C-alpha cells in the first residue's frame, strides 16, 4: 500500500496477548475485542497516529503453538478483532519486526497480532497455558464485530476502517514508509 506497508486481508500471522490497550496508537479504544498488528501492516510509526489498519476488524484463528509443536490442541476459538493499536519493531523484534527487506517475523510470519488481554479477547483465543499462537486471519465486515468505540483521544484519531471495504482499500490512510 502507499508507504510500501504490507497490507493483506487475509495471511498468516502470529498470536500474543498485551495488557493495557485503553489508549492506543490509532487514537481510540474499543469496549469489543482489540488488537495491535506489526508496524509493517499497521500502516504508521510509533508518534505518527493512526494508520490505515485503523478500525478494520479481522477474524482470528490459532492452529498451532510456536513454543511447544508437539501440542495438537485444542486451540481456542475463532475471535473477531478491531484493530486499535500498533505493535512496533521497536522492542517487539521477535513479533513485530517484519520490515520490507525482510518482511517476516522470527516465526516465519508476514503479520502478527497481539490481542488486548483487558477486554477478554485473548481468554477467548488462547488456551490456558498456551498464550503465543500462530495461524490465520481474515479481514470480515465490522458487522461480525462486537463493541463500541471509544472517544477521541487526540487530534486525528481515527477508527474509520471499520466501514471500509476490505484491503486494498483506503480509510485512516498510512503515515509515512514502512520500517526497510
Ligand atoms: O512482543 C509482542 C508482545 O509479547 C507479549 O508477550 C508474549 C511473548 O512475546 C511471548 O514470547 C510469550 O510466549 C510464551 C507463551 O505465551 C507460553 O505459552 C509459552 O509457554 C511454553 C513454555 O515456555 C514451555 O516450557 C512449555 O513446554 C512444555 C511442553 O509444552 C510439554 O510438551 C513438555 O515438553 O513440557 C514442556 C516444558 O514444560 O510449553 C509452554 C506452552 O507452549 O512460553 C512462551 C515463551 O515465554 O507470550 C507472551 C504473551 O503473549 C507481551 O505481553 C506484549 O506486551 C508484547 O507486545
Ligand atoms: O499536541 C501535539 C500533537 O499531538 C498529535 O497527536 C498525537 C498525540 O499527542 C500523541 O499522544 C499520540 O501518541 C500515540 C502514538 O502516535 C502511537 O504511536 C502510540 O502507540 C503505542 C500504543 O499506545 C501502545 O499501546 C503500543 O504498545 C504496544 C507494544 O508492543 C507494547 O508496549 C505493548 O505491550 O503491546 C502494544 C501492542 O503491541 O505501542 C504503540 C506504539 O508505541 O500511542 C500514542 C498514544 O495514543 O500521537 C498523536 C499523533 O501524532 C496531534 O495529532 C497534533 O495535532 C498535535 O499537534
Amino acid at each position: 500500500a502507499t508507504g510500501g506497508y504490507v497490507q493483506q486481508a487475509t495471511g498468516q500471522a502470529s498470536f500474543t496477548m498485551y495488557s493495557g490497550c485503553g489508549s492506543p496508537a490509532c487514537g481510540k479504544a474499543a469496549s469489543g475485542f482489540t488488537a495491535a498488528i506489526n508496524q509493517l501492516a499497521f500502516g504508521s510509526a510509533p508518534g505518527l497516529g493512526a494508520g490505515d489498519a485503523c478500525g478494520r476488524c479481522f477474524a482470528l484463528t490459532g492452529n498451532h503453538d510456536p513454543y511447544s509443536p508437539n501440542y495438537t490442541g485444542p486451540f481456542g476459538q475463532t475471535i473477531v478483532v478491531k484493530v486499535t493499536d500498533l505493535c512496533p519493531v521497536q522492542g517487539n523484534q521477535e513479533f513485530c519486526g517484519q520490515t520490507t527487506s525482510n518482511p517476516t517475523n522470527q516465526h516465519g510470519m508476514p503479520f502478527h497480532f497481539d490481542i488486548c488481554e483487558d477486554t477478554g479477547g485473548s481468554a477467548k483465543f488462547f488456551p490456558s497455558g498456551h498464550g503465543a499462537l500462530t495461524g490465520t486471519f481474515t479481514e470480515v465486515s465490522c458487522s461480525q464485530w462486537s463493541g463500541s468505540d471509544g472517544g477521541q483521544l487526540w487530534n486525528g484519531a481515527c477508527l474509520s476502517g471499520e466501514t471500509a471495504p476490505n484491503w486494498p482499500s483506503t480509510a485512516c490512510g498510512n503515515k509515512g514508509t514502512a520500517p526497510s
